[PDB]
């Protein structure tokens, strides 16, 4: 079963974990596998707040931030509040064959360097 890959750069508090319906606040840089940046909250000067686990972000983000809607998965570490991680998300858990014209091409793997600042 398809899952994003998660590299834990530095662990957070190891006790606060988002569940579906929670709001999270996160800084990120989104790049293609070739290092070309397609988006970033940091250059925007403000972190990104979203509701997780309910399809209001790409599935790869939902799975990563909620640890597969609480179900976990093989080699899928939990991301606690304060954690720095790198999420690598296959196209089927992102924008698929369709992509986003002029921003993300077809069947693109996305790499997000993230810091989870807040959970609820």
């Amino acid at each position: 079963e398809e899952l994003p890959q998660i590299e834990i750069v530095q662990e957070g508090d190891n006790t606060t974990f988002a569940k579906p319906g929670d709001t999270v606040t996160i800084h990120y840089d989104g790049k293609l596998t070739n290092g070309k940046e397609f988006d970033s909250s940091r250059k925007r000067g403000k972190p990104f707040t979203c509701t997780v686990g309910v399809g209001q972000v790409i599935k790869g983000w939902d799975i990563s931030l909620t640890n597969n809607y609480g179900k976990g998965g093989a080699n899928l570490p939990k991301i606690s509040k304060g954690t720095k991680a790198i999420l690598t998300i296959p196209p089927n858990l992102a924008y698929g064959p369709r992509g986003i014209p002029g921003i993300i091409g077809p069947n693109e793997t996305l790499v997000f360097e993230v810091e989870l600042l807040g959970v609820n």
